[PDB]
């Protein structure tokens, strides 16, 4: 989930999670409008502090100081909670990346085909994510990084790994401040969205190129013609 559409308006999203009285969010009527959401940018994403729902922009990505590499994107659901590096953000810095889906390339020889995989329902996906509290300080090194879960049924054929996408409710629990981090741990199990409820198709390879932001990303298309 290296890329993922977040386009809609914010009430479009949070309207399914909570009402005005438990946000601390400033009514805007613009939709977000990004088709194409790439590491390393800041990303609205969704916390609870104050008792109330926040929403920052937050670099797409983690590398502490002491981290070599390019900073990592996502945290795998197995090993979180208990891992040396993310262990403190399960407890602390858990938060929500609304989107209306999410783009994997599948590898068809030498050939990389993307597609955009979102819920058949309709509903958009809220992504489960873990951070660097505080994140209204904007840092550019430590932010957020997607959990990730084992792909299974129809979506093994695209691509391994998938964000883990929580169901509105269990979104809502996630964020609470005052669970522990075994409780999100049981969250994280008894909330997340079965394979079964997605569904995808082939794109246009331009959403490879970051500059483009458009609607037309998410269309389906005939592979043929790529």
């Amino acid at each position: 989930c290296g890329r993922f559409a977040q386009s809609q308006t914010r009430e479009d999203y949070l309207a399914l999670l909570a009402e005005d009285i438990e946000r601390d969010i400033p009514y805007d009527p613009e939709p977000i409008g990004r088709y194409n959401v790439a590491p390393g940018t800041k990303v609205l994403l969704l916390s609870e502090r104050d008792e109330h729902l926040h929403l920052d922009p937050v670099f797409w990505g983690y590398a502490p100081g002491w981290w070599d590499k390019p900073p990592l994107i996502n945290a795998r659901v197995e090993t979180a909670a208990t891992s040396r590096m993310f262990k403190p953000l399960w407890q602390h810095g858990r938060a929500i990346c609304f989107a209306d889906g999410w783009f994997e390339w599948k590898k068809e020889g030498d050939k990389k085909q993307p597609f955009f995989i979102y819920r058949a329902d309709g509903q958009p996906i809220f992504m489960a994510a873990i951070g660097s509290t505080p994140f209204e300080r904007g840092d550019e090194a430590e932010g957020f990084l997607i959990v990730t879960a084992a792909a299974d049924q129809g979506l093994v054929d695209i691509h391994d790994r998938r964000p883990l996408v929580l169901s509105p409710e269990a979104a809502r629990e996630w964020m609470r401040q005052e669970i522990s981090g075994k409780e999100a741990s049981e969250i994280a199990a008894s909330g997340c969205v079965p394979a079964n409820q997605f569904s995808w198709h082939p794109v246009s390879r331009a959403v490879g190129n970051v500059k483009n932001q458009g609607a037309e990303l998410i269309q389906p298309v005939l592979e043929v013609l790529f």
